C-alpha cells in the first residue's frame, strides 16, 4: 500500500518508480527537446511542415477524451484505491478536455489549416502511429498501463514540449494581434496531470510491484515517447 | 446496385470498374511491399541473425491475433442484413478455423532461427515494427466491417502470399536449414506461399456494391494503402538493421 512528499517531486515516490523515470528520460528526451519545436518556438518552421504537424496531431487530441472513456470503463466502485483515484480523475479530466478539441481547430485555423483538412487526414503513415497505439493500448491494455501510456507519457512531454514552443514568445509574436490570443489559446492550455497520473500508477502498482510489471510499465512509456518521436522525425524529413 | 461475379475468382476483371481502379490506385503502394529487398535477401538466406530475429519477434502479434482481428469483425454481422454481410459471416466464420495451427507454424519457424517462444512473448523490437499490429487491432475494433476486412484480409493476407511465395521462389533459403529441420521450419511458409485475398475482395464489393462513394471508395483505398504502408516502414527498419549488421562484419 502507498500514500504519498510535494506532489511534482520524483523524490516523494517509491525507488522503482525513481529508477522508472530514470529508464524513460532519455525516450522523453529526445522529443521534448527536438528540433521541430525549436523551430517553432524561434518562428522558422516552414509552412508545410507546420500544417503537417497540426493535421497529425488532430486525431490524438480529438479523441483523447475518449481514451480516458474506454479506461474508465474498466473501473469498478471500490475494487482498489487506485482504481476509485483512477476513476475519480478520469472522470473529472474528461470534463477538462471539453473544448480542447476546439482549441485545436483555432489554432489549426490561424494557419491555414481548415476542418475539412484535419478531417482529411492527409499525412504520412509515420503521423498515424501514435494514435493507433493510444486506441489499441486504451482498449486492451490494463488500466495501469494504458493510463501510464496516454495520461503519463504522451501528456507529460506535451507539457513540455508546448511550454518550449512558448518560451521565447517569438513565435506568438508572429501572429497577428488580433488573432494571437484565439490561436494561442490550445498551447496555453497545455503549457500537474502528468504527476497526478504518476500517483494513480504508483498507487495501482504498490510499494514493491514486480519486475515484470515494471518493465510493462516501462515499455508503454517508451513506446508513447518513440511514436511522438517517430512523428517528429517524418515531419522534418519534410523540412 | 448488387454485384454478382460472373467471371474467375481471381482476375481483375471479373469486378466493378471503381475495383479495378481501387487495385490500380493501391499497386505501388502494395509492390514496394511484396518486392522489397529484404524479401531478396531472405529468398537468398542472405539475412543476418540480428534482422532474422527481428523480423520474427516484430510479425509475431499480428499472425498470433490474425484470428482475433477475423473475430472481432465477425462481432460486426448480423444474419440476413446484408448480401455482404452474411458472405462476410460465413467466410470469417470458416477461415477462423484456418488459422488453428498457424501460431504454431510460426513458432516452429521462429525456432530454426533461434527465437525462443520467450524471445516472442518479450516482444523486444523496435516501435517500427509494432505500428502494424497497432493498426491491425485499431481498425478490427473500430472501423467499418468492409473497411477492416480490406485492411486486414485483403491487403496483409494478399501481400503475404505473395512475399511468401516470393521467399521460396528459388530453393535457397529451404535447402539451408539441415535435413532433419526443414519441414517444420519452412511450414508457416508454405502454408502461406492463393484464394484469400481474392474471396475478401469479393466480399468487399458485395458489401460496397457496383456504385459506392467517392468517400467509402476513398476509405478503403487509405485504409489498404495504410497497411501496405505500415508493412514497408516494418521492412524499412528491418533493412536499416541488415545494412549496419552485414557493414560491421565487411569492415572487421
Ligand atoms: C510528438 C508529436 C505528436 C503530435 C501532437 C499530439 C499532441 C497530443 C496531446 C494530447 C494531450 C491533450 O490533448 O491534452
Ligand atoms: C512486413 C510484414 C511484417 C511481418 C507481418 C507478418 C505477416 C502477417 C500475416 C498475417 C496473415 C496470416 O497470419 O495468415
Ligand atoms: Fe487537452
Ligand atoms: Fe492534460
Ligand atoms: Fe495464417
Ligand atoms: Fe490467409
Amino acid at each position: 500500500t502507498f500514500s504519498r512528499g510535494p506532489l511534482m517531486e520524483a523524490a516523494s515516490y517509491p525507488a522503482w518508480t525513481q529508477q522508472l523515470i530514470q529508464d524513460c528520460s532519455e525516450s522523453k528526451r529526445r522529443v521534448v527537446e527536438h528540433e521541430l519545436y525549436q523551430r517553432m518556438r524561434d518562428n522558422k518552421l516552414s509552412a508545410k511542415v507546420m500544417r503537417q504537424y497540426l493535421i497529425g496531431g488532430w486525431p490524438v487530441v480529438e479523441q483523447f477524451a475518449l481514451y480516458m472513456a474506454q479506461n474508465l470503463t474498466k473501473t469498478r466502485f471500490a475494487r482498489h484505491p487506485g482504481e476509485d483515484m483512477a476513476r475519480r480523475w478520469l472522470m473529472r479530466n474528461i470534463r477538462v478536455e471539453l473544448n480542447h478539441a476546439d482549441y485545436w481547430v483555432h489554432w489549426s485555423r490561424a494557419h491555414g489549416v481548415t476542418l475539412e483538412d484535419l478531417q482529411a487526414q492527409q499525412v504520412p503513415p509515420e503521423l498515424h502511429a501514435l494514435s493507433h497505439w493510444c486506441w489499441h493500448t486504451s482498449s486492451a491494455d490494463s488500466l495501469i498501463v494504458a493510463i501510464a501510456a496516454t495520461n503519463y507519457a504522451i501528456e507529460g512531454a506535451t507539457g513540455e514540449w508546448s511550454a518550449l514552443v512558448c518560451s521565447n514568445g517569438i513565435y506568438a509574436a508572429a501572429f497577428p494581434e488580433e488573432d494571437r490570443k484565439r490561436a494561442m489559446k490550445w498551447l496555453k492550455m497545455h503549457a500537474a496531470h502528468p504527476w497526478e497520473a504518476l500517483e494513480i500508477i504508483v498507487t495501482l502498482a504498490g510499494l514493491n510491484p514486480t519486475k515484470a510489471l515494471q518493465a510493462e510499465l516501462r515499455q508503454a512509456i517508451c513506446k508513447s515517447y518513440d511514436y511522438m518521436y517517430l512523428f517528429l522525425e517524418r515531419c522534418m524529413q519534410q523540412e
